[PDB]
């Protein structure tokens, strides 16, 4: 008898969403963003309900999510991104500072900005990540934002 | 003589709770949030005291939570999930954020928020976590919540 | 400006669906079809037109699903188990018999069968398949058997 | 509200049933045999309802099957044989043709065949399957094919 | 037909660039400066529209950019720094501090701060991705300031 | 012809400094200050213009800078420290605690709080970066006080 | 449909319990009185209905769990010890007689009697069984007493 409330992934009439995809490792995050466009196509989400804004990094997408999800024009935020780690130290900082960012731009705007940046070690991995066995992560993040603007628009109001 | 406040397991009435679960990593997270319905029903907590919030991943929770906790219509929130790390660093950004994200909406928000997430290596240990030899963590974590909700509301006030 | 024909997950009016499910490994295909009975009532699949059959076993899938793909009641069939096979051959042969039996009555009867039967050689890779960190493999049957219902109904008539 | 169609194991009135076994490794079909009907006894299943037809092998019991199947005079059909390996290839070709066969009777018939046959590496683990500690084969098959009789009769017409 | 909102790097007219570079490890940030004000000469950026902030080390970036956006004076604001860790963790408090202050000081002003702090564990690869062949560092983050204030002035208002 | 604004390390007058020191590990942090003290001195820094507060740890620095750094007081705050690690990870929490703070207070309140606090793994370390072969981190962190300290005052105003 | 009869820890109106602690391994035996102690104040069990008996050692336990089982004055017997078994097997025996003459306290005179004594190889284990990590055994021992005469004098009456 507890009250179970779910985001529906059916009723995508007048949601609008905001892609933010990163232009480095465009290789990865270009299939993320096609799959994550499909996504969107077979849910009935409109075109003109879809703005595509892209970014020269990741460490970029946090101050973008942030500056449209305090805007109110959209119900949900896709931050797609790749960031490859290999076998330094030099990119830990970039993806940390992507998922603090993500994170407060989710936090402290109201709007559902969903965490689509992949984190992977090598770029195989990334790869699978990207429409391989892994499946595509561009996908998944669509459908999470469809279900989080959902349940933020028709149950957690 | 030293004064010990400490929250109540018995006084249980008008508490009203809200349980984020996280739908990735079912096989561990639906073990855990049946074992957190059942400490609340062990305890004299109503039904329609408690509501089931599901999420697609870990990531927004944090952005759930404080969307329920500055509602009001709650006293404690409970954030079910699973993080299983494995031999790879592709899942410690969404364990990291996750936590992060349950602490802003205890602390942004005045309300409780538990963080009953599992961050486990293996999947054994999330098993063994999520009602194998090391207990119930769902079921810790509703006691945990409802001890809280009870110190907040009786004792911190 | 070549047609692209897809199935629509979203158009579920008026398919009904029939899920074939076998008890042996019964810790692997009672999750798998809670995941599909999940799947099936987030797209809008109403309950009476789901029917669930058990089966003994992975190897009278074959024969249960092509008795149900000529009777003309249903769009699509779902065939769920699991078949571990370890560390001999034991299992090996039921394996190949239960995908020739699902083939056999996706190809003999016209209705689309969808293979959801695990065939992993542990059984923490079953788990993981089964509402893990590789997802759940009902869910993902049930988004099948949707998908082809819809192609089959609405683009190959 | 989903409808669940399983097979009943009490409802044994009126059901018929054949049971193909082969005299090659008679060590260990002949307890398979003896577990089937002793199963066939304990629930309620009569002598006359029970036909035993004797092959000299493995590879003659689909073509058996097929024959019996095709008849109408029974519900199910039991298929009971051991292939034991060894250390070469001279009996896969056997056992191969043996599940092929008896799918392909189940399936070409409509008459569910029960595959019943063991295919184990080593004699130790035929004579665990054939009444050890994995149990009698031959007593879940003959449990199986009531179970499958009553779905078709019953549930599936 | 989905809206594709990019940053323009020709269209500079009107754009003012705030660039805090680190007088620590200068070996790697005067080159690192060099190359940002050169591709800032080679986009038509003016003198009069860049200023350059020195600041002691990476940790007082942070109060710096923070300092600069909340002026309103620049539209975009560059962070140059270069953190050699070596063998110790010396300065992994110095790099995750400056990572933390430039994503704060983009979030918390509105202003995008590019983190073009280099943070790498030797110094050949420092030298490789200060005008090695890695490029430059800074040529990338004036590039990354340009497209994210022309972003953030013509696109995102 | 691109506007270098840097801190002045001779304009002194009318600046005032606040030093938070960590009593722990006072056998590094006294000649820290010590250091801080004179190189305060021999840039013409009055005795009264600067004042000395002791805390018992590093951990208790994040909330005195904070305090001294919205009274208006002061111009610049220092934070003298030493955290030495060892073999263990018990100074860890401590250490990234110590630097998140001094970064909140540095950004919280307006005023550059310096982060002087060492982060070594051995004592050889440490006394080698507290006057030693690798300098004195105090006077180095009083130095960058006094440039940020001009800068805020004479240049970012 | 089916009746599920559980004991309920809230009901403790009416319920007496007698506390049985074996004086030897007290390091241990202690603090799981205090958390046995500790669970019933936290669930409403007066001090008057609560009898702590000390025995020399676990040995005595089973003696006296009868005696305080045969005199009808409480509902429940908590039997709390630690034998740390270490490289030999000179406490084996005693282990095993304790458990033994706990459940022969338990059958033999109907009030349920309960196991809390701790049988761990290192005394490190007994530690963290005894308010460790693995939680305090005497304040599940607690718990389980309640449930076991709720569900005795409620349920099984």
């Amino acid at each position: 008898a507890v009250r179970h409330l779910t985001g529906s992934v059916t009723r995508t009439q007048g949601l609008r969403f905001a892609v933010v995809v990163a232009r480095f490792n465009e290789i990865i995050t270009r299939p993320l963003l096609e799959g994550a466009l499909g996504t969107f196509k077979n849910y009935s989400v409109q075109d003109e309900d879809i703005d595509v804004v892209w970014v020269p990094g990741c460490f970029e997408i946090g101050a973008v999510a942030t500056r449209l999800g305090k805007s109110g024009k959209y119900h949900a935020i896709i931050c797609i991104g790749a960031v490859i780690r290999g076998d330094t130290t030099h990119y830990d900082a970039v993806a940390n500072s992507a998922a603090s960012g993500v994170l407060s731009a989710g936090l402290n705007s109201g709007v559902p900005c969903i965490f689509g940046v992949l984190t992977c070690e090598d770029m195989d991995q990334a790869i699978n990540r990207a429409g391989g066995k892994s499946g595509n992560k561009g996908a998944e993040a669509a459908l999470t934002a469809i279900e989080m603007a959902s349940l933020f628009e028709h149950h957690l109001q």
